[PDB]
């Protein structure tokens, strides 16, 4: 990271940097060349250089798979590695002999190379381009004029092979393959190298990046999160960070919103004590080895000099072979590292997300709870999971169900289209319109189907479940799925007693609903015995009273239902957690609670089970799940409310807190332990006097929500208790402590 | 206060109550009649009744004044008192002789009474009408048919004499005389009384009230304040409260937004230790008798059963003669009372106000500070005072200058039109456009002036400085003067360390400015020696760099200027306060600080002194002021910033705090005592990394404003200090404690 010293020009209203008229300019400038010897003498970096020396050896003919995967090419070996090390040596020695060998060794094969149609072949093709780009840029003054021309024509030939095409007009700028290596690393790298001879490639590659990719990312970056789920976070954010490094090292400074530094903190918050990461979007499961975000933590931690991110990298400081050079060039070995233990227990991601991640600690006894609005849907690997909550404690308890791969297949599978990516897979809300259709004609790259199953769930946005080209198309289309209404945590910023999130998710559904709102209130109970609780309060108004309403709670093992109580336990894989839901609304007289699951019913969608068993040896804990509970109104009605209170504890915990519903004036609420929480009876803003009664011993902590921001007066037993308290705009809430009595509130 | 039990039907889209088919219905119904005996037996209420018995005596002919003022009539004596007591007695005894006597004693004079035209005479006419309405309603069953007709014609005759006219089509529904007794008490009372025989009067009076008055008041009531200044609060709010009591007692319940209860708390916050009230709008000054809000406190306190307001009534439980009956009927004598001592030290009034009142205590050592945005202007007795601050501590220190009356005259005086109601009289901002025109043709109804003086101040809204008819007309016009941008007070709700308010007041001025912003930060320093400080940060962008800019500070006595330091002291009237302003921006190299004042210069407006000496024996402390300081930039520039730090102490205090300006990355700030406060150097939202250095011993309290809401990271001496703090939407600020070092903030 250094200040920009390049010239900037507008191209069609969009400011862009001009590559400096000097080589090297790819991945480094002369400015950092003398530091290469220090890096070579850096013992942390010597090992990575040794790794690359080993990479110089050709593939053993018998070891070659013959189906040359993207993984084949990313496990980089042979000539391309050799010429890269030659170019590096030329930078450090300036010896005309070494720089020439790099050039003469690569040119012919760069012109002639062939690639059998194979899985993500663009990646191998793009990496082969990168090899040439390194030699071209780093040994530039050694190039003969005829060779430069030969290199250019070879690069154009190779570029045309890429899935984005050349010109790079195909695919999408926020998600999909064009949001991976092909543009942000590969085409951009070549462009920078050959700019003095063929400026077109840079103008096309950087052109699209600055116009689309950059604008789209800068839009959500301030909220410090990513939208492709907890696996594809890796490749997608890695390539964002490649563009960051490539352009800063070119001389363009940081081109992104610097909030980029804080995106990977989400992964940190979602890490479990078993080494796995809380689920979200397209993910598979394992208990074999911990999940790591090595490349993003390397690139982001080193650039932004972030100790929390460097800790993450140091967990497994082992970069994929094709990335070794980039670790050598860009890693900060002087940077320290910090365990996450002193991070606030709750973190909030605002627009366009509206996601809360709440913990009760950083150790083995941690409850980890996720609450999501989703203001927009990004599609691709994101799920239609507006309103979803997810809870982990000593095992996955309230689960995000299904699996990316399995017996059903991969991304294009019936399981993905009909269960995994759909609302029914999640702890959210269904409203079933028998006449609703779900257009899926543009989903996936093969095995296309025109329509998906009716899950009573959320819309499939886009032109048949097609992601938008860019931010412009996204904002103009039907990708809006919600509105964050309220959020906060406290009273303490470090160890909040409560974590609150409210969203209106009507836009996530068709016109089968008039209104859908969900309010989450997580309680850190500050107790080893019953460490946490979550209260979920829903308003659902269907356009037709006969549209069946569903409240879902997914689990791995079979739930036990007794009255208004659902008990879920983990008893396998060393997990011992327990979840207990008390259903308060609909009331027992209007409540049907039903469990669906087990063999043939694990992925049940209104008449069809979308079977997806794990690949042998994978998902040993069955985190894809086998069970769910559906809470449904007995009586058909346009307007229904759900109120559910979840307690979390060890499966050996016998005594859980008594849960009381509070039926007040204008409010409905919950009381358990020393906590009182209220919501508007209509889930709409309360702007007039209201009240309720409290019965019980000791001091209670009150969170009153859905209140008109401004000054409130609190009375108890007809006497003013708090003459003036402020409800603020962000949470629309009153907070205070008090004892039992009859409460009135004035505004 | 009882639940509504009458029928409602829409009239031209507006729901209105129908008077019940029963008498009595004026000021009480049958449900309250038996309780009259109990009230007569109440020691507190027997005295007011005895007061009324005394009022029965006629005026002494020699003591009758030449001019029958509104004060003459409100000092109600003779026949009209007698007949009201006869009617009360008829309700209580049901004796036909009594009811008949009330009717016969009043009927002749009611139809023949004459009132010499004066211009406040509507009040005496209206009260005479109320006397007749009492007899009519309370003795209804004793009325003969012929007498009913005589009463109706008499009431219509009297109604036509009122300023609003009959039909009530003249004047204004938010301010002016039609927002006083004539409709909300007087015409409404008669309408209700005679409804069975002549529903037209009620339909017109209540029709206008429900369509216009009620709508306007409900619109601003939730922010718990009033817009007519600290004197006219009395008559204006009193009449709102008459409408409240009249309509509830009729059977319509509470027709107002119940936020009405909290309006009078502002007066409580503005009370000084010397018994007077902080200035605002059209006010005069006395040190003789304390100012009381007796009638509002009686009516609001008793209706809403509010002990703080009842305390305010009990300070001086003496209502004007013409209101004694209403005390007898409506006073709650069982209600308790509370001194203001346990009230939070700061109170916020939101849209359409944006006012902070901040204190350091409730006793003799109280600092009292007012900070105002003004989102809308209501005109009439409100001043064009957007951005103004005012500070009291052992005397008026930073003053709201001028006086309502004096040698210049009253409401229509050149002093009112050219100084008192104008920005120049206030601690606010001037931008002088020499070509600017200020139309005042409609001021004072339709009075003669046409154009007022150029004070370089704020616009005169309306059709030549007149108020709009109602809310509809107000919102469609040019009455918007500002936008609340941010607000909040200190970590503790009860005793906040800081009180913050930011407003954009561009709308208050003409096109001579492109942008005007003012941020206030009040500090409660929690120290006897220097109790408080106020930091004021202004951004002013003029449309012409040659347009002279002014920052004003008004005082009673002569300010002492020394370099960048302005010292102001009170040494008279038993006052001993001191204000010391440190001018930080403009820098001393670009700052000119000039005192203007003394005789012939006390109300100086660019060449002309608008003289307004007190009436003999009034304003003995000269709170109208004699002096001001103007801070002006040396260099002509379109854009200028003002940064001023006011410290408050006893004038005997020799040691005040050193004030350091903090010149940071993207921020400009202030350091004094143990407090750090920063603003955006541009006064625009900061959304990228920034920082500054702190030198000094011990722990400091940091308030960082103008920040993009979301999660921020704090670093000190290159190490993460706070990994994650939240800036919230309402204040857009970070709060934390820290020691000396070099600070960086990431977003
Ligand atoms: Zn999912
Ligand atoms: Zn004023």
């Amino acid at each position: 990271q250094t200040k920009a010293d390049v010239v900037w020009k507008d191209v069609d209203g969009v400011s862009m940097p001009i590559p400096p008229k000097t080589h090297p300019r790819l991945y480094l400038r002369e400015q950092q060349v003398p530091d290469l010897k220090n890096r070579m003498n850096d013992p942390k970096l010597k090992k990575v250089w040794a790794d690359m020396i080993k990479m110089q050896e050709d593939w053993k003919p018998a070891d070659i798979p013959e189906v040359k995967d993207f993984r084949f090419y990313f496990n980089q070996k042979g000539l391309t590695v050799r010429v890269e090390l030659m170019a590096l040596n030329y930078l450090m020695t300036k010896d005309p002999k070494v720089g020439r060998e790099a050039i003469t060794s690569i040119i012919d094969t760069l012109e002639t190379a062939t690639f059998k149609p194979a899985g993500d072949i663009s990646r191998g093709i793009g990496l082969f381009m990168v090899t040439g780009a390194i030699v071209y840029d780093w040994c530039y003054d050694q190039l003969k004029p005829e060779e430069k021309t030969r290199f250019v024509k070879a690069f154009v030939r190779l570029a045309k092979m890429l899935e984005c095409g050349y010109p790079p007009v195909k695919d999408k700028s926020i998600v999909g393959h064009a949001s991976e290596w092909m543009i942000m690393r590969d085409l951009l790298s070549v462009g920078i190298a050959i700019y003095d001879e063929f400026p077109e490639m840079y103008n096309l590659a950087a052109g699209r990046f600055f116009k689309e990719h950059l604008v789209a990312r800068n839009w959500f970056y301030p909220s410090h999160n990513y939208h492709q789920g907890m696996s594809y976070l890796n490749v997608r954010f890695t390539n964002d960070l490649f563009a960051l490094w490539i352009l800063d090292r070119m001389g363009a400074g940081n081109v992104f919103n610097p909030g980029q530094q804080f995106i990977l903190y989400d992964a940190i918050y979602k890490r479990r004590p078993d080494g796995q990461i809380l689920a979200g979007g397209d993910v598979d499961y394992s208990r074999k080895k911990p999940k790591y975000y090595t490349m993003p933590a390397l690139l982001a931690g080193s650039y932004y000099k972030d100790e929390y991110l460097n800790y993450e990298f140091l967990k497994d400081p082992n970069v994929e072979p094709h990335c070794k050079l980039f670790e050598f060039l860009w890693r900060d070995t002087q940077l320290g590292s910090r365990k996450p233990d002193d991070l606030p227990l709750s973190r909030y991601s605002g627009s366009p997300f509206g996601w809360m991640i709440a913990r009760t600690g950083w150790g083995p006894e941690s409850v980890i709870a996720e609450m999501k609005v989703n203001e927009y849907s990004f599609l691709n690997h994101q799920h239609q999971d507006a309103g979803a909550f997810q809870i982990y404690y000593k095992g996955p308890l309230a689960i995000d169900a299904g699996s990316y791969t399995g017996s059903s297949g991969g991304y294009n599978s019936p399981h993905n289209k009909n269960f995994f990516k759909r609302t029914i897979a999640h702890n959210s809300l269904l409203i079933y319109d028998p006449k609703e259709t779900f257009s899926s004609s543009g989903y996936g790259g093969s095995d296309h189907t025109d329509f998906a199953a009716n899950d009573g769930g959320q819309r499939l946005p886009g032109k048949g479940w097609i992601a938008p080209r860019d931010l412009k198309e996204m904002l103009a289309g039907d990708f809006r799925t919600g509105k964050i209404l309220a959020q906060g945590f406290g009273p303490d910023n470090q160890t909040p007693d409560y974590t609150y999130l409210k969203g209106d998710i009507t836009a996530a559904y068709s016109a089968k609903v008039k209104e859908v709102k969900r309010s989450f209130l997580f309680l850190n109970l500050k107790d080893a015995k019953v460490p946490a609780a979550m209260i979920v309060f829903d308003k659902v108004v269907a356009s037709n009273p006969d549209f069946k309403k569903f409240w879902l709670l997914h689990s791995i093992e079979q739930p036990e239902i007794k009255g208004n109580q659902i008990t879920i336990k983990r008893t396998k894989n060393g997990d011992s957690g327990m979840l207990v839901n008390t259903a308060l609304l609909p009331d027992a007289a209007n409540s049907n609670i039903t469990s669906i699951g087990g063999k043939g019913k694990d992925f049940w969608v209104f008449g069809t089970n979308y079977t997806n068993d794990p690949k042998p040896g994978t998902d040993e804990a069955l985190e894809r799940g086998e069970w769910r509970v559906e809470i449904t109104p007995k009586k058909a009605a346009a307007e229904d409310y759900y109120l559910n209170v979840i307690q979390i504890a060890d499966n050996t915990q016998q005594k859980l807190h008594e849960v009381k519903r509070i039926d007040g004036d204008k409010v409905v609420g919950v009381q358990l332990a020393d906590r009182i929480v209220t919501f508007s009876k209509t889930s709409e803003t309360v702007d007039r006097p209201f009240g309720f009664s409290v019965v019980g011993k000791g001091t209670f902590k009150f969170v009153m929500t859905d209140l008109l921001p401004g000054t409130w007066q609190v009375l108890k037993d007809g006497k003013i208790l708090y003459p003036a308290l402020s409800a603020k705009g962000d949470d629309g809430a009153l907070y205070f402590e008090g004892t039992e009595g009859t409460y009135r509130f004035l505004r």
